[PDB]
C-alpha cells in the first residue's frame, strides 16, 4: 500500500506557550520544524529528547538536529529539520534563544497492537471492550467457558483483573502482595503460577485473537500485607510528616468517642430517633454539636502555648553583643510552621520583633515598654490566628454534619440501619492497632519514634477541588477540612521527592510493572489523577522500554477538556472513557453522539502540504458501567437494543460488560458478591439458570450488533449526520466519500414503558431518500409465555420472559412489518420513497440500507477518475469508461506547452475591470450586501480560517449551497471569449455538464477541488515559463513574481499607444463593439480602480519604474525593448509626456522623467549580453509634434543616436515653446497663468534648475476645492532648483557616456552647441569634473563649528540634514528630513563618502523607520502628523482636506533603497555591520510576508497609518511598489 507520504508544518512563537494543545501524528505522518515568520533572521537550536534509530531511549539525553537549506541559499525563509517519528511515547522538544529558554511542547504519538499471527494492523474504530472481573471467573481451572461465552458475545478485546493476593475485605483493587498468584484460584490437587497464566493469555490471544487488558495500582494498598515487615518506609507514617499531630489526636479521639457511645453507654443520657420529614435534623445537629465542641482543646492549645511562649521569654536574657540586621521594612511579623516543630525544644527566630519595634534607649523602662508591645503585638496576632482558623473549623463541622445527614438519609445507598461496630457510622481516618491513649502515655508515644514509624494511613479523595495538587506538601490542610472519605482496606503509598530516597523499593516496584507489562499486553490507569505524576511516568517509560508496543486508557472526571488535552500531552494517554449515563433524553444523547468525534457529511479535501491543527482525543462510548445503578431497574427493559444501536453506529468506539449481555433484574456490586458466570453450554438445555444456549434473546442481537459495527469499522464510515424533528426520530446517516454509499437506521421509543406509560396508536411519517435496496437488520420485540424469575444463590440468571428475532438480507417487498407506501418526487433530481409504519412496536429498530440513483455510480466514477487524473493525492477510485472522449485527451498537458501572458492574464479573477466594463450583476454574499464580487483570494482568505477548526457553519457556505447561480456566472464569463479562452471554458462546461448528475448537492466541494487543481497547474505553467531565479529563491520571491504578473490586465478599451508596423511580436485582437482589429498591448497602471479606466491607466515616472522593474526581473527583454521604442517614438523635444490621450491630447507640465527613462535604458542595455546590436537597429518614430499635426508613421527609419543627440542638444539650448494644446477650456486646480514653459539650465554651476512659483514641475499633487481650506496660488510645495536625485542621475548618466566614448563607443562626445553666436566644444569630462567638485564642495555640510564659508549657516533647521532642494527659496521647502538622497547614492555611490554618508544614515534612521516604512517627517516636527484621514474635516490646518499626505504616513516605495544602500556601504566597510543589515533585511521581509499574508486583494496598502489601520482610502495595490521590493529580494 503505496500511501502518500504527509508533512506537518508546525510554527512556534515565543508570544504564547504550547502546553495544552494536542499533537497527536502517528508512525506515518511526519512533523517538520519551521523557523516561524516572527523569528526570522535569527539562529536559534532544537533540542529533543528522542532517541536515534536502534538505540535505547533516554529521558534525560536530549540531541542537536542540524539545519539544511534545499535551496543552498543563505535566506533563512527555508529551514526546516527532518524528523520521522519511529516509536510510541512522550517526547519533549524545546528550542533555546541562544542562552535563555523561551518554550517548547510535546509530542504524542499513537501505539499499534498485533492481532493473531499474522500481525495485522487493527485500526483503532472496531474495537469492542469486555468488562471481565477475576472474582465472578470462579476457579482458575474453569476458565474455558466463560472465554467461549465471551468469543461468541462478539468482543475483541476483554479486560482482565490481575490475579493478586486480597486481603480479609475481600475487595477488588485491593492487592496485597503483587508477588505471586492468589491463593483463592488455586487448588491443592494442581498448583498454576505466574508462568501457566502467562502461557494461558499467549494461547488465548494466538489462537482465539483476543487482547487482554490489565490494571495497576499505586495509590493504595491492602491495610495488611506480607509486603511490609520490617521497612516502615514503604508507607506514609508519622515519622516521615509529624506536622500532622493534632489531626490524628483529634481523629483518634472521635474514634474513641464512636467507640464508646456504640457499645451502650451514651443511651441513659438520651438517643435520638429515626429521622423523618420534620424538625429532628437541627435537634440531631444540635445534640451532635453539644459533644463535638468540647471535645476539640483547642483553648488548652493556645494557653500551653502562652505558657511556653512567656517561659521562653523569661528564661531569655538580653545580649550586650547583639546584632540587628537591616531587615525589609515592608515585612511583617508572621508566624508559619506552627507544627513543624516539637514541643520542648522548638527554635524560633525574635530578630524579626526586634527589627519591628526600636527600643528608645537602654534603660529598664525602655526595655518594659517593648516587651509589653512586643506581648500585646503577639497576642493580637493569636487572637487573629483564632478568629481566622474558627471560621474554618465551623466550615468543617458543617460540611461533616452535611455529609453525614445525606449518608444517613441516602435514597440510593446501602441503608445499613443500625450503627454497629463492624459498619461504623464514620470511617476510621487512621488506623491504630496498639491501643489507644487513656490516662498518660500519650507523652510516651509522643517522644518514641521507634513505635510511631509502625504506625499505619489511609488514603482518599475529596470531590470538592482539583486533585492535581501534591499530598505530600509540608503543611497539609486537606486533611483538615474532615471531608476525606478512605476504605476499611486502603493505605497511602509513599515516594518520595525523588527515587533516591528508596532505590531498593524504586527498582522492587520497576521489576513488578515490567513483570506485569511483560505478562499482560494492557494496561489500565485507575484514579490517575491523584496519583504523584513522576512515579507514573517513570513506570511507563519503563514499560514502554520493556515493550515497544502498549495500550493506555484511562478516565477523568474534571469536567473541562484542557485538563485531559494536557494529561494525554504529558503522560502519553491513547484511549479515553466516557459515561453515556448523562443522557436523559433523545436531544442529549443525540448532542453527545454528534460532539464525540466524526465529521458533518460534505466535505472538501484538504491539502498533502498542510499546517498542523489541533486534534480530538479518541474516547469511547462505554454502555453501561461497573460503579453505578443499573439502567434496567431506573428505565424500561426495552431500552437495551437503542442503545446498542446508537452505540455501534458511534464514529468513535463501542463497548460493554457483562452486565448487558444478560438483562438481570438486579445491580451487581463488586463488595459483595459470591455467586460465580454461567458455564458455556450451546444448546440441547432448558436454559433456566446457568445452562444458556448460544444465542436465545440478546445474545443474537448482541453479535448482529457487534458484526455491523466492525463492518463500520473496516469500512472506514466517518461522516455523521443527525437531525432531530420529533421526541424519537433519532437516525445516523453516516457517508462514505470513496463509494457513496449511505446506511439509514431509525429507532423507536424505548424510555417510556408502552403499559406503564399511555401511547399513541398513530406516529409521524419519515420520508427516507433514495430506494432501500436491503434490510440489513431487524429487530423485534414481543412477549412470552414463561416461568417467574427467581433469585438464585449459585449463579446469575437473566430474565428469559424478553427475547428479540433478527433478520438478515430481506427485500423490502418481502418484509411483513413494513411496507412501501409510494414514491414521491419532490424535485428533478431528487428521489423520495415513502414508508408507513404498520405493525412497528416501540422498543424496535430497523436499520435501511439506502441505494443512490442508477445513474449516478458511473458519474461518480468517472468524476473520480478526472480528479485524480491531475494529482496523485486521490487513491484509487478509478472506474472502468465505455467511451469517454477520445477527441479530449491532453486538456491541460497541452495547454502546458502553449502560453502566453495576455491570454493568461485576461481570466484570472474578473476582479473589477470586467464589471467596471460590461457589468454581469455580481451578487456578492446575498444575505447581508455586497463584500466579495468574483475573486478566488476572497473565498480562500476564509476557507483557510474555517479548514483547521473545521467549520462548516459559516454564512458563505450556505449561500454557496443555497444555489448553483455562480457556477453558471463563471461559465459565461469564461465562454464569453474566443480561442483559448473559448476552448477552457468549454472544458469547464463539459466538467459541469459530468457533475451535475449528483445528489445531495455537494457541488461546492467538486467545484473547489477542480479549482484548487486549475490553480495548482496554472501555478506550475507559470513556474515554467519564467527565468531560473524564483526557483532558486524562497516561495516569497515566487509569490511576489505572481503578484506583480497578475496586477497587469488587458480592458476592453486599449491605453497603450499603437505601435510601429515595423515592430515584432506586436499582439491584435478585434473589438467586440467596432469589429475592427486593434493592438492589445497590456498597459501596467497601480491596480485596476474606478478612479483610472483607460484613459487614466497610463502615468509616467511610476509606470516606467514598474515596467522597468517587471521586465527586468521576469526577463521581458523583447516587451522593453518595444516600450522603449514607443517611448521614443512619442517622445517630443526630449520630454516625457506624462499623459497620453490617444490623440491630440498632451499635458508637458513636467521636466522630469527623462533622466529616469535615460536610467532605465541604461541599465536595460547594460543587464542583457551582447546588446550592442540594439542600439544601430532602425528606430521608426510615429509621433512627431514640433510645429504641427503628426504624420503617420513609416516616413524615416533614422536610428536613435541621433534622437537622442537632437534631444540633449535642445535641453541644453532650452526649449521655450507656447501653447502646446493643454488645457483649452477646462481647469480644475491647476492654475495656467504668467509665463510657465521651462526653465533650467545654469551655467558656470554644472547643476540644472527648475520649477515656478505658480507651477508644480514635480509629482505632487494634494488639495482640496473648499472654500474655508483654498490652498491655491502655490500648487502643492514644489521644489525650486536641484531636486537630489537628478543630480545623481545626471552624474551617471555622464559616467556612463565617458565609459563608453572610452570604447569607441558613442563616439558623439563633441558638444555643438552656440550661444550669443559662439561656439563652445566643451566635453562631458569637465563637466563631469565640475559637477563632481561641487558635490564634494557645497554638499558637505559639518555638524561641528567648521566651513565657514558657508551661505546662511543659521537658516538651516539643524546640522547634519541633507538638502532637498538647493536654491534660493523659502525655508520650507528644503529643511525636511527626506528619503530623496537614497535614489543619488543608489544610482552614483561615487559622489558620497565611505565616512560622511554612512553618519548621515544613522543619524536619519533613529525614529523614522516604523512596522513597516519609514515615516516621511521627522517625529520630532511639530507639523507630523501619524494619523490621515482625507474624509475628515477638523480645524487642524494640516488635518484639512488631507493636507498632511506627506507629513507622517509612510509610503513603500521610498524603503529598500535605504537598505540597499546600507547593505552596500556594511560590504565595504566592514563585516561586522554586515549581520546587523542582513538581520534588519530578513526581519524588514519578514514583515512584509505577513502583512501580505492577510491581504484580501493581494496588493500592498497605500495607506498605512499609525496603528495599523483598515479599510485604505486610495488604491490596495500599486505596480511601482513591488520593483523596490524585487530589486531588494535580488540583492540579498
Amino acid at each position: 500500500m503505496g500511501h502518500s507520504k504527509q508533512i506537518r508544518i508546525l510554527l512556534l512563537n515565543e508570544m504564547e506557550k504550547l502546553e495544552k494543545t494536542l499533537f497527536r501524528l502517528e508512525q506515518g505522518y511526519e512533523l517538520q520544524f519551521r523557523l516561524g515568520p516572527t523569528l526570522q533572521g535569527k539562529a536559534v537550536t532544537v533540542y529533543t529528547n528522542y532517541p536515534f534509530p536502534g538505540e535505547t531511549f533516554n529521558r534525560e539525553k536530549f540531541r542537536s538536529l542540524d539545519w539544511e537549506n534545499p535551496t543552498e541559499r543563505e535566506d533563512d525563509s527555508d529551514k526546516y529539520c527532518k524528523l520521522n517519528l519511529q516509536q510510541s511515547g512522550s517526547f519533549q522538544y524545546y528550542f533555546l534563544q541562544g542562552n535563555e529558554k523561551s518554550g517548547g511542547g510535546y509530542i504524542v504519538v499513537d501505539p499499534i497492537l498485533r492481532v493473531g499471527a499474522d500481525n495485522h494492523v487493527l485500526p483503532l474504530d472496531c474495537v469492542t471492550l469486555q468488562t471481565f472481573l477475576a472474582k465472578c471467573l470462579g476457579p482458575f481451572d474453569e476458565w474455558e467457558s466463560r472465554l467461549r461465552v465471551a468469543k461468541e458475545s462478539g468482543y475483541n478485546m476483554i479486560h482482565f483483573t490481575p490475579l493478586q493476593t486480597l486481603g480479609l475485605s475481600r475487595s477488588c483493587y485491593s492487592l496485597a502482595n503483587q508477588l505471586e498468584l492468589n491463593p483463592d484460584f488455586s487448588r491443592p490437587n494442581r498448583k498454576y503460577t505466574w508462568n501457566d497464566v502467562g502461557q494461558l493469555v499467549e494461547k488465548l490471544k494466538k489462537e482465539w485473537n483476543v487482547i487482554c487488558i490489565t490494571d495497576v495500582v499505586y495509590n493504595h494498598t491492602a491495610a495488611n500485607s506480607k509486603w511490609i515487615q520490617e521497612h516502615p518506609e514503604c508507607a506514609y507514617n508519622l515519622v516521615n510528616s509529624p506536622h500532622l499531630k493534632p489531626a490524628w489526636v483529634l481523629d483518634r479521639a472521635l474514634w474513641r468517642f464512636s467507640c464508646d457511645v456504640a457499645e451502650g453507654k451514651y443511651k441513659e443520657k438520651g438517643i435520638p430517633a429515626l429521622i423523618e420529614n420534620d424538625h429532628h435534623m437541627n435537634s440531631i445537629r444540635k445534640i451532635i454539636w453539644e459533644d463535638i465542641f468540647p471535645k476539640l482543646k483547642l483553648w488548652e492549645f493556645f494557653q500551653v502555648d502562652v505558657n511556653k511562649a512567656v517561659e521562653q521569654f523569661r528564661r531569655l536574657l538580653t545580649q550586650e553583643n547583639r546584632r540587628v540586621t537591616k531587615s525589609d521594612p515592608n515585612q511583617h511579623l508572621t508566624i508559619i510552621q506552627d507544627p513543624e516543630y516539637r514541643r520542648f525544644g522548638c527554635t524560633v527566630d525574635m530578630n524579626i520583633a526586634l527589627t519591628t519595634f526600636i527600643p528608645h534607649d537602654k534603660g529598664p523602662a525602655a526595655i518594659e515598654e517593648c516587651c509589653n508591645w512586643f506581648h500585646k503585638r503577639m497576642e493580637e496576632l493569636n487572637s487573629e490566628k483564632h478568629r481566622l482558623i474558627n471560621y474554618h473549623q465551623e466550615q468543617a463541622v458543617n460540611c461533616l454534619l452535611g455529609n453525614v445527614f445525606y449518608e444517613r438519609l441516602a435514597g440510593h445507598g446501602p441503608k445499613l440501619g443500625p450503627v454497629t461496630r463492624k459498619h461504623p457510622l464514620v470511617t476510621r481516618y487512621f488506623t491504630f492497632p496498639f491501643e489507644e491513649i487513656d490516662f498518660s502515655m500519650e507523652e510516651s508515644m509522643i517522644h518514641l519514634p521507634n513505635k510511631a514509624c509502625f504506625l499505619m494511613a489511609h488514603n482518599g479523595w475529596v470531590m470538592g477541588d482539583d486533585p492535581l495538587r501534591n499530598f505530600a506538601e509540608p503543611g497539609s490542610e486537606v486533611y483538615l477540612r474532615r471531608e476525606l472519605i478512605c476504605w476499611g482496606d486502603s493505605v497511602k503509598l509513599r515516594y518520595g521527592n525523588k527515587p533516591e530516597d528508596c532505590p531498593y523499593l524504586w527498582a522492587h516496584m520497576k521489576k513488578y510493572t515490567e513483570i506485569t507489562a511483560t505478562y499482560f499486553q494492557g494496561v489500565r490507569l485507575d484514579n490517575c489523577h491523584s496519583t504523584p505524576l513522576h512515579v507514573a511516568e517513570y513506570m511507563l517509560d519503563a514499560a514502554r522500554n520493556l515493550q515497544p508496543n502498549l495500550y493506555v486508557v484511562a478516565e477523568l472526571f474534571t469536567g473541562s477538556e484542557d485538563l485531559d488535552n494536557v494529561f494525554v500531552t504529558r503522560l502519553g494517554i491513547s484511549s479515553l472513557i466516557r459515561e453515556a449515563m448523562s443522557a436523559y433524553n433523545s436531544h442529549e444523547e443525540g448532542r453527545l453522539v454528534y460532539r464525540y468525534g466524526g465529521e458533518p457529511v460534505g466535505s472538501f479535501v484538504q491539502p498533502c502540504l498542510r499546517p498542523l491543527m489541533p486534534a480530538i482525543a479518541h474516547a469511547l462510548f462505554m454502555d453501561i458501567t461497573h460503579d453505578n445503578e443499573c439502567p434496567i431497574v431506573h428505565r424500561s427493559a426495552y431500552d437495551a437494543l437503542p442503545s446498542t444501536t446508537i452505540v455501534s453506529m458511534a464514529c468513535c468506539a463501542s463497548g460493554s460488560t457483562r452486565g448487558y449481555d444478560e438483562l438481570v433484574p438486579h445491580q451487581i456490586s463488586v463488595v459483595s458478591e459470591e455467586r460465580f458466570y454461567t458455564k458455556w453450554n450451546p444448546e440441547a438445555l432448558p436454559s433456566n439458570t446457568g445452562e444458556v444456549n448460544f444465542q436465545s434473546g440478546i445474545i443474537a442481537a448482541r453479535c448482529a450488533i457487534s458484526k455491523l459495527h466492525q463492518e463500520l469499522g473496516a469500512k472506514g464510515f466517518i461522516q455523521v449526520y443527525v437531525d432531530q424533528v420529533d421526541e424519537d426520530i433519532v437516525a445516523v446517516t453516516r457517508h462514505s466519500p470513496s463509494i457513496h454509499q449511505s446506511v439509514v437506521a431509525v429507532s423507536r421509543t424505548a424510555f417510556r414503558n408502552p403499559k406503564t406509560s399511555f401511547y399513541s396508536k398513530e406516529v409521524p411519517q419519515m420520508c427516507i431518500p433514495g430506494k432501500i435496496e436491503e434490510v440489513v437488520l431487524e429487530a423485534r420485540t414481543i412477549e412470552r409465555n414463561t416461568k417467574p424469575y427467581r433469585k438464585d444463590e449459585n449463579s446469575i440468571n437473566g430474565t428469559p420472559d424478553i427475547t428479540v428475532e433478527i433478520r438478515e438480507h430481506i427485500q423490502l417487498n418481502e418484509s411483513k412489518i413494513v411496507k412501501q407506501a409510494g414514491v414521491a418526487t419532490k424535485g428533478p433530481n431528487e428521489y423520495i420513497q415513502e414508508i408507513e409504519f404498520e405493525n412497528l412496536s416501540p422498543g424496535s429498530v430497523i436499520i435501511f440500507r439506502v441505494s443512490l440513483d442508477p445513474h449516478a455510480q458511473v458519474a461518480v466514477g468517472i468524476l473520480r477518475n478526472h480528479l485524480t487524473q491531475f494529482s496523485p493525492h486521490f487513491k484509487s477510485g478509478s472506474l472502468a469508461v465505455d467511451n469517454a472522449d477520445p477527441i479530449l485527451k491532453i486538456p491541460f498537458a497541452s495547454l502546458a506547452s502553449r502560453l502566453t501572458l495576455a491570454e493568461l492574464n485576461q481570466i484570472l479573477y474578473r476582479c473589477e475591470s470586467e464589471e467596471k466594463e460590461d457589468g454581469g450583476g455580481c451578487y456578492d454574499i446575498p444575505n447581508w450586501s455586497a463584500l466579495k464580487y468574483a475573486g478566488l483570494q476572497g473565498l480562500m482568505s476564509v476557507l483557510a480560517e474555517i479548514r483547521p477548526k473545521n467549520d462548516l457553519g459559516h454564512p458563505f457556505c450556505n449561500n454557496l449551497r443555497s444555489g448553483d447561480w455562480m457556477i453558471d456566472y463563471v461559465s459565461n464569463r469564461l465562454i464569453s471569449r474566443s480561442g483559448t479562452i473559448a476552448e477552457v471554458g468549454k472544458w469547464l462546461q463539459a466538467m459541469f455538464f459530468y457533475l451535475k448528475q449528483i445528489p445531495r448537492y455537494l457541488i461546492p466541494c467538486y467545484f473547489d477541488a477542480i479549482l484548487i487543481g486549475a490553480y495548482t497547474t496554472l501555478l506550475d505553467t507559470a513556474w515554467k515559463q519564467m527565468s531560473s531565479f524564483v526557483q532558486n529563491g524562497s516561495t516569497f520571491v515566487k509569490h511576489l513574481s505572481l503578484g506583480s504578473v497578475q496586477l497587469c490586465g488587458v480592458g476592453k478599451f486599449p491605453s497603450l499607444p499603437i505601435l510601429s508596423p515595423a515592430l515584432m511580436d506586436v499582439p491584435y485582437r478585434l473589438n467586440e463593439i467596432t469589429k475592427e482589429k486593434e493592438q492589445c498591448c497590456v498597459s501596467l497602471a497601480a491596480g485596476l480602480p474606478h478612479f483610472s479606466s483607460g484613459i487614466f491607466r497610463c502615468w509616467g515616472r511610476d509606470t516606467f519604474i514598474a515596467l522597468r522593474g517587471i521586465l527586468l526581473i521576469t526577463g521581458r527583454y523583447v516587451e522593453a525593448r518595444n516600450i522603449i521604442l514607443a517611448f521614443a517614438g512619442t517622445l517630443r523635444h526630449g520630454l516625457i509626456p506624462n499623459l497620453l490621450g490617444e490623440g491630440i491630447y498632451a499635458r508637458y507640465n513636467c521636466r522630469d522623467a527623462v533622466w529616469w527613462w535615460l536610467q532605465c535604458i541604461q541599465d536595460y542595455c547594460k543587464m542583457v549580453p551582447n546588446g550592442l546590436d540594439i542600439l544601430k537597429c532602425p528606430v521608426s518614430r510615429m509621433y512627431p509634434t514640433d510645429d504641427s499635426a503628426p504624420l503617420p508613421a513609416g516616413t524615416l527609419d533614422q536610428p536613435l543616436f541621433e534622437v537622442i543627440q537632437e534631444a540633449m542638444q535642445k535641453h541644453m539650448q532650452g526649449i521655450q515653446f507656447r501653447e502646446r494644446n493643454a488645457g483649452p477650456q477646462i481647469d480644475r486646480n491647476m492654475k495656467d497663468e504668467g509665463f510657465n514653459i521651462t526653465a533650467g539650465v545654469d551655467e558656470e554651476t554644472g547643476f540644472v534648475y527648475g520649477g515656478n512659483r505658480f507651477n508644480c514641475g514635480t509629482w505632487m499633487d494634494k488639495m482640496g476645492e473648499s472654500d474655508r481650506a483654498r490652498n491655491r496660488g502655490i500648487p502643492a510645495t514644489p521644489r525650486d532648483g536641484s531636486a537630489v536625485e537628478i543630480v545623481g542621475l545626471s552624474k551617471s548618466a555622464v559616467r556612463w557616456l565617458l565609459e563608453l566614448s572610452k570604447k569607441n563607443i558613442f563616439p558623439y562626445h563633441e558638444v555643438t552647441v552656440k550661444r550669443h553666436g559662439k561656439a563652445i566644444k566643451v566635453s562631458y569630462d569637465e563637466w563631469n569634473r565640475k559637477i563632481q567638485d561641487n558635490f564634494e564642495k557645497l554638499f558637505h555640510v559639518s555638524e561641528d563649528p567648521s566651513d565657514l564659508n558657508e551661505k546662511h549657516p543659521n537658516l538651516v533647521h539643524k546640522r547634519g540634514i541633507y538638502k532637498d532642494s538647493y536654491g534660493a527659496s523659502s525655508p520650507w521647502c528644503d529643511y525636511q528630513l527626506r528619503p530623496n538622497f537614497t535614489i543619488a547614492m543608489v544610482v552614483a555611490p561615487e559622489l558620497f563618502t565611505t565616512e560622511k554618508a554612512w553618519k548621515a544614515l544613522e543619524i536619519a534612521e533613529k525614529k523614522l523607520l516604523g512596522p513597516l516604512g519609514m515615516k516621511t517627517l521627522d517625529p520630532d516636527d511639530m507639523v507630523y502628523c501619524g494619523i490621515y484621514d482625507n474624509a475628515l474635516d477638523n480645524d487642524n490646518y494640516n488635518l484639512a482636506k488631507g493636507f498632511n499626505y506627506h507629513q507622517g504616513p509612510e509610503w513603500l516605495w521610498p524603503i529598500g533603497y535605504f537598505l540597499r544602500a546600507k547593505l552596500y556601504f556594511s560590504r565595504l566597510m566592514g563585516p561586522e555591520t554586515t549581520a546587523k543589515t542582513i538581520v534588519l533585511v530578513k526581519n524588514v521581509l519578514s514583515r512584509h510576508y505577513v502583512h501580505l499574508e492577510r491581504s484580501p486583494w493581494k496588493g500592498l496598502p497605500e495607506l498605512t497609518n499609525e496603528n495599523a489601520q483598515y479599510c485604505p482610502f486610495s488604491c490596495e495595490t500599486q505596480a511601482w511598489s513591488i520593483a523596490t521590493i524585487l530589486e531588494t529580494l535580488y540583492d540579498l
